[PDB]
């Protein structure tokens, strides 16, 4: 049971502008994810301070980074507050729309792409590597469901049978056939240390056979 949904116009026009402004540094697609990762991973803390019942589904807070060169995908892990369906829909959690609206005023005042995180979209930054990203998500009220989007103004939602996650999101990013760099072990780590030195999680790059 695949759901097939249009995106919001104004949200089909951030991502056309990320995917076609000629803008070089693409690296700081990992800081924006990296972040969003651990905002969400600040969720679900605060939630646990009161209601310690809330990490029955994962007690470990952390960040994973798993390239995978066969499949040429990069994967960011967190085991944060996760995300319903609704969220998914509501273009992942985000307040979007306006943010979209306040990052292209500021991009014709002088910004760049860079500050996308300023505004609070910053996971849509995945299309300056990514020609398809697919979100796996399991917040603790709700199913586990598979979220997925090559562009194009449109983007799919269904119930996720694949490895039960216990609590958290996976952003599965299918990589451009020229940005493969971003699987490369010494790439990586450099990004992280330069944009992401001051996480409060553990962040663990795997390694490939
Ligand atoms: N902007 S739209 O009229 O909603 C639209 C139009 C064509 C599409 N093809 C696709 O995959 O998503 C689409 C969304």
């Amino acid at each position: 049971e695949v759901e097939t949904f249009a995106f919001q116009a104004e949200i089909a026009q951030l991502m056309s502008l990320i995917i076609n402004t000629f803008y070089s540094n693409k690296e700081i697609f990992l800081r924006e994810l990296i972040s969003n990762s651990s905002d969400a991973l600040d969720k679900i803390r605060y939630e646990s301070l009161t209601d310690p019942s809330k990490l029955d589904s994962g007690k470990e807070l952390h960040i994973n980074l798993i390239p995978n060169k066969q499949d040429r995908t990069l994967t960011i892990v967190d085991t944060g507050i996760g995300m319903t369906k609704a969220d998914l829909i509501n273009n992942l959690g985000t307040i979007a729309k306006s943010g979209t609206k306040a990052f292209m005023e500021a991009l014709q005042a002088g910004a760049d792409i860079s500050m996308i995180g300023q505004f609070g979209v910053g996971f849509y930054s995945a299309y300056l590597v990514a020609e398809k990203v697919t979100v796996i998500t399991k917040h603790n009220d709700d199913e586990q469901y598979a979220w997925e989007s090559s562009a194009g103004g449109s983007f799919t939602v269904r119930t996720d049978t694949g490895e039960p996650m216990g609590r958290g999101t996976k952003v599965i990013l299918h990589l451009k056939e020229d940005q493969t760099e971003y699987l490369e072990e010494r790439r990586i780590k450099e990004i992280v240390k330069k944009h992401s030195q001051f996480i409060g999680y553990p962040i663990t790059l795997f390694v490939e056979k």
